[PDB]
RNA sequence: UUGCACUACGAGUAAAGAUGCUCGUUACGCGCGGCAGGACGAAAAGACCCCGGGACCUUCACUACAACUUGGUAUUGAUGU
């Protein structure tokens, strides 16, 4: 699943690039911390 | 229990062991008490045996299945080497 991130995690981005993970790592631990959304609509909420 | 009935015996004969058929012999009619030789006595659609069917049991008979177990894959991520 790809995602918009919103902290900085290292070895997979810097603020507010979209990068595509591997979907245990999004629902388990980046999703539940706040450190991303979904890229559904922030692609244009970042541009 | 019961097809009947004024239901003898001998030698025969016959589905090959006869109250009932042949030839003889013997026996007045009807009861009561006893005995248990026959009526292949009664009872039980022979348990034996065989044929057909069934059931349960056995196992290195056949096919399955539970259980137990093997790997892949999903749940399932991150980082070094
Ligand atoms: C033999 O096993 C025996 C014979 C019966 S005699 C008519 N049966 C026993 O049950
Ligand atoms: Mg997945
Ligand atoms: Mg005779
Ligand atoms: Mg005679
Ligand atoms: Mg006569
Ligand atoms: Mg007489
Ligand atoms: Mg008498
Ligand atoms: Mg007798
Ligand atoms: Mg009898
Ligand atoms: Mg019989
Ligand atoms: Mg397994
Ligand atoms: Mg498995």
């Amino acid at each position: 699943m790809k995602l918009i991130l919103t902290a900085d995690v290292d070895h997979l981005g810097s603020i507010g690039d979209t990068v595509e993970v591997k979907d245990g790592y999004g629902r388990n631990f980046l999703l539940p911390r706040g450190l991303a959304i979904v890229a559904s609509r922030g692609a244009q909420k970042q541009a």
